[PDB]
């Protein structure tokens, strides 16, 4: 089961690219944006681009960008959230979330919160 997160705010999939950057896009066909997510301890995920075989990380300065290297920035605990929504916070900044704007940009890890509606995916078959 690879996948796809469908990000609520603004109808965006996540999307990683073989250059290190990471997004959203509308159209479901675009292959960069199958995930395969990989459980490392109960509840923490790493969520890499099959494509692109790089894998999401969040940096210090709050930017979401791919890495082909795994670093201790590209761990997320992963909840459960109402209606089968999911939320992916860092395990290094453990304030903030995997979050993409209704421009389907990515909104730095900085300035989300657990009550917006940018951080909220809905995992999906790819």
């Amino acid at each position: 089961d690879p996948k796809r997160l469908y990000c609520k705010n603004g109808g965006f999939f996540l999307r990683i690219h073989p250059d290190g950057r990471v997004d959203g896009v509308r159209e479901k066909s675009d292959p960069h944006i199958k995930l395969q997510l990989q459980a490392e301890e109960r509840g923490v995920v790493s969520i890499k681009g099959v494509c692109a075989n790089r894998y999401l990380a969040m940096k210090e300065d709050g930017r979401l960008l791919a890495s082909k290297c795994v670093t201790d920035e590209c761990f997320f605990f992963e909840r459960l959230e109402s209606n089968n929504y999911n939320t992916y916070r860092s395990r290094k900044y453990t304030s903030w979330y995997v979050a993409l704007k209704r421009t389907g940009q990515y909104k730095l890890g900085s300035k989300t919160g657990p009550g917006q509606k940018a951080i909220l995916f809905l995992p999906m078959s790819a």
